[PDB]
């Protein structure tokens, strides 16, 4: 019959998993801590210039720190450093990369001093790049500190002159001391592209335009690659769609077992329903994919390798890939959104963050919590305290990992602008994961 399982050597976020988050999520295991709303302030030092040239106050959303090789918290002449994407508003479509500095010592969200963007509007048209100059809007990566201790990082090149392209992009971030409390950004080099998809393990964007996605309301995803080191390689880890032979979009991909998981009544029982009702284009456009490159010591691309999971007909969007090495084992993560999955119980208010253990960096990646529920937000997008983004970041010592994210944050009083939402902790134990009760932490704090 039309029946199959194809694995494609890869894990898979399964439907049966899924299914079963609604009847797991309410518990304060899951549950992403309430925050107190009173003490909620702006980033101080995020203002900006418009589009205009009138200096205005920031939104400031996604949100990395500058990372050692292994995933801890570096540190930069006594400084902590975060990149996070900020606009304004009256400017919808447009987001830059800023850089954000804070001593060691300081924890408070005042302490955050701003060394503005990473790039000027000049910086994409110097270099010779075969996708730099058509660059709209600079979307979410990683950042790593190097051996020769330059400040590395790596964003996404997005392009909505070129139907949504995403290319996966480098720069060397050139700093300076101008005093003994200041961080000033100099310029940029070593400014490349990277991938930007290969067709057969990962979608492009001219697949994407060729099977009619600007109507069929597919999503084309190639973004916030992620920096990890392991036996001397170097890897990006990123959001992507999977291409023509690992498990492509489509109808086909409704009738195949691997997807779905569980018996063979779960998978025709899900499977007839799936057929029948208006999410079947939905959940046939959905080909979710965490993907993985090898780059070279000059950061080029060495080696397209296999997905390390896909989310074949539960979404098309599993966003800000997060990968590292935790008591010998590897833990990958990922956010998604209720909206755009295709699961019965999972609704428009639900937001998720993903996790997967696994005893290799490319091995089965199993799921934490047994279906792979790690943080459960579902606070309305009006709330003032509405959370996303959600960024486990890890630690020198101890079993905890604290979890950064960008707070919303539109209240009808002041504050009133995007800012760091106040950190917390989720403990790690094998293939299990919690939420440390009442230890909420600083705004955009990012070790304890
Ligand atoms: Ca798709």
């Amino acid at each position: 019959s039309k029946d199959f399982n194809n694995s494609y050597g890869i894990s898979h976020i399964t439907r049966d998993n899924m299914v079963k988050i609604p009847q797991q999520q309410n518990s304060d295991q899951f549950k992403v801590p309430a925050f107190d709303e009173s003490t909620i302030k702006n980033i101080a030092s995020a203002k900006g210039k418009n589009a205009s040239g009138n200096t205005i106050d920031l939104d400031v959303w996604d949100s990395w720190p500058l990372q050692n090789a292994d995933g801890t918290v570096a540190t930069y002449h006594g400084y902590q450093i975060v990149f996070a994407l900020a606009g304004d508003p009256k400017d919808s479509n447009d987001t830059s990369v800023y850089l954000f500095y804070k001593k060691a010592g300081d924890k408070s969200i005042d302490s955050w001093k701003n060394a503005g963007r990473v790039f000027k509007d000049s910086d994409k048209f110097v270099p010779n790049d075969p996708h730099l100059k058509n660059q709209t809007q600079e979307w979410s990566g990683s950042g790593t500190l190097t051996k020769d201790g330059k400040v590395r990082l790596f964003y996404t090149d997005y392009s909505g002159k070129q139907y949504g392209k995403q290319t996966l992009t480098t720069a060397q971030v050139n700093m300076s001391q101008p005093n003994d409390n200041t961080l000033k950004v100099d310029g940029v080099e070593d400014y490349k592209s990277i991938f930007d998809g290969d067709g057969k393990i990962y979608q492009t964007v001219q697949q994407f335009i060729d099977e009619g996605g600007a109507d069929t309301g597919d999503n084309h995803t190639l973004r916030d690659p992620h920096y990890i080191e392991d036996n001397g390689h170097k890897y990006l880890v990123f959001e992507a769609n999977t291409g023509t032979e690992d498990g492509y979009q489509g109808e086909d991909s409704l009738y195949n077992r691997a997807y779905y998981g569980g018996n063979n009544p779960f998978f025709q029982s899900e499977k007839k329903k799936l057929l029948e009702g208006s999410n079947k284009e939905k959940a046939s456009l959905a080909n979710g994919a965490l993907g993985i490159i090898e780059l070279n010591d000059d950061y080029t691309l060495k080696k397209v390798m296999k997905p390390l999971i896909t989310s074949n007909t539960v979404t098309d969007e599993i966003e800000r890939a997060n990968i590292f090495k935790k008591d010998g084992k590897w833990y990958l993560f990922t956010d998604s959104r209720g909206s755009k999955m295709t699961i019965d119980g999972i609704g428009q208010d639900d937001v998720y963050m993903l996790g997967y253990v696994s005893n290799t960096l490319t091995g089965k990646y199993k799921p934490l919590n047994d279906t792979g529920l790690v943080l459960h937000m579902d606070l309305d997008p009006n709330d003032k305290t509405f959370t996303y983004s959600h960024f486990a970041v890890p630690q020198t010592k101890g079993d905890n990992v604290v979890i950064t994210s960008y707070m919303t944050n539109r209240g009808f009083y002041e504050d009133n602008h995007s800012t760091f939402a106040p950190s917390f902790l989720v403990n790690i134990d094998g293939s299990k994961t919690s939420v440390v009760k009442d230890r909420v932490l600083e705004q955009g704090q990012l070790t304890v």
